[PDB]
């Protein structure tokens, strides 16, 4: 495989991990919901979870999250899709806005303007 | 020699919480952080030996109150704890969630005086 | 969806990552040299991996044989880069014979055999 | 009960957790063996430990360690006891001078003369 497809595989194989619960490197507790996750995966996808994981930074802001939120943000940085809904999005997008995940902020803002 | 060994390691541990480092634990509760080692709080926490056993890092939004954690974390580090009615609620509170069950039992022996 | 950019993404930070040694959990030490990686993404690309690194959290493997075999196997489980030449074949084919890579193996050993 | 009790119970579970290696961090594979041990306990007791953990100082270092002589270090962390044998004490001189632990490199150094 060239670039594209190898990334693709790495990437599923990265999901199937976190779906599994396995290989996996971070868990976040909250409002009871376990999430798994990797923090390179995290630190690629957010610029807040970067600053947090290698640099410390800002670690209190994540009292902004909720278990909604964050499950779609989870499903976006892996699977790079969202099922939003009237019910989730303004949790998805007080999370989205604080991890600085413009492309899941415009998709919010997109079905609410609907 | 292991009395003064393991006093010399538990005051390492404690410098490293108190700096963030080395830790693969972060509680966030009423606007602030606590730090900690997930391998130490398993030494009394049930809640520690049975979950995030795979994962390098945890972190946990749900703690109730920082008060009761704060001194909790304390008595892991250190082996300080007083209890009076004043703070005995938050231990309690904490020591329940984590399945501390030495400090719930003296907690309980507490809030029983007439 | 855009899953394609999206995987190349994600694959371009974790290769800056590794490179600056950034979140990761494995580190190789062979031939008076380090190497940097991530255990989810060497258990994407290798059984061995996969299987090795289950249940572990940072790993400092001490084992393997050649360093600029496991560099090129490293680079390829990152970017999909792979030159195999006769310079280079004997040091690929080392590591991939460690971690029983077949396919790396099997590409390796038709290099080998061309007269 | 008191800091040195307190201590040393914590350091005990740390032991125990390392014979299944569930709960410890850091595995170092070395001449075909596997060793699980806590980032925390090596950085508490080895000042090239921490520096390693920490700031990610003179990695290739690392590449100096023998699976006899590691063995018997870590032993000595977690038990505060060493079981040098005159087949193993020349493997443990050399792994216990670079993670810069005096008290081996001296009781090696008794049993290697008298």
């Amino acid at each position: 495989s060239d670039f594209p497809q190898h990334s693709q595989h790495v990437l599923e194989q990265l999901n199937q991990q976190r779906q599994l619960g396995l290989l996996c490197d971070c868990t976040f507790v909250v409002d009871g919901v376990h999430f798994k996750a990797h923090k390179a995966v995290l630190a690629a996808c957010s610029e807040y979870f970067k600053m947090l994981f290698v640099d410390q930074k800002d670690v209190v802001h994540l009292d902004i999250s909720n278990a909604a939120g964050l499950g779609q943000v989870l499903e976006f940085m892996y699977t790079a899709k969202l099922s939003l809904s009237p019910e989730n999005v303004d949790d998805v997008l007080a999370v989205a806005t604080f991890l600085q995940m413009q492309d899941i902020i415009t998709a919010c803002h997109a079905l609410k303007s609907l």
